[PDB]
């Protein structure tokens, strides 16, 4: 690989591809990931293809680079190469890291902005524990094969952020408050990703769940009909609880 060319890949990796092909028309590939050298051959000249290596503990490693360089898959197998232990797929600014070990699985999704969904203790029915890691705070809850449900409790109010298997966010609020004068109810608008809270037949605040994986809160005037001021981004879990008081 004396006169190879270096190619940047998703997942903060680099591959070297030979400048010209062998007698079969194929290009040599070399990459180093952490301590491990990987090597392969490809029928393309751009850095795409498959590289393989073996760790010191005899685990087999495969790096698969998609044809257009938009995706990398980094896989680790047991020493015979049959049983997959871990798989990291990176593309479009996001990574998904899956590991299966000792009865349960894990899946960590890292979004382009650094926020994460962490699914742990995944069982054969698709259930598990769920955490969303946002900037400044974490939301915790559960996973089923149908949805992720992340829960914040304040007083008799329970706020539930649902993420469907498809990735669609919806939010609900349920309040066990006996008193009809203080009980919170809320309505969800999927068109604006906004939960509007009502108390005593007047709107009190809008909670917006943004495409940037943030939450903002904005109050209504005492008339219960017009918004006032400007929306404030939540920076810590305590401020979500404050919005539920």
């Amino acid at each position: 690989m004396k006169n190879s060319v270096s190619v940047d890949l998703p997942g903060s990796m680099k591959v070297l591809v030979s400048k010209s092909s062998n007698a079969d028309g194929k290009y040599d590939l070399i990459a180093t990931v952490d301590a491990l050298e990987l090597s392969g051959t490809s029928d393309k000249n751009n850095g795409s293809g498959v590289l393989e290596g073996v760790k010191a503990d005899a685990s087999k490693v495969k790096l698969t680079i998609s044809d257009d360089l938009g995706q990398t898959t980094l896989e680790v197998f047991k020493s015979d190469g049959s049983t997959l232990v871990s798989k990291k797929v990176t593309s479009g600014g996001s990574s998904t890291e899956e590991k299966s070990s000792g009865g349960s699985s894990e899946k960590i999704i890292t979004r382009a902005d650094g926020t994460r969904l962490e699914y742990t203790g995944i069982k054969s029915d698709g259930s598990g524990k769920a955490k969303e890691v946002l900037k400044g705070y974490v939301l915790e809850g559960t996973l089923t094969a149908e949805k992720t449900t992340l829960v914040v409790k304040e007083g008799t109010v329970t706020l539930s952020k649902n993420i469907s298997k498809s990735g669609e966010v919806s939010v609900e609020l349920n309040d066990t408050d006996s008193s009809a004068a203080t009980k919170k109810t809320a309505a969800w608008n999927s068109g604006t990703s906004t939960l509007t809270i009502t108390v005593n037949s007047k709107k009190t605040k809008d909670l917006v769940f943004t495409s940037s994986n943030t939450i903002t809160v904005q109050q209504y005037d005492s008339n219960g009909t017009s918004l006032e001021g400007s929306a404030v981004e939540i920076t810590k879990l305590d401020e979500i609880k404050n919005a539920l008081k």
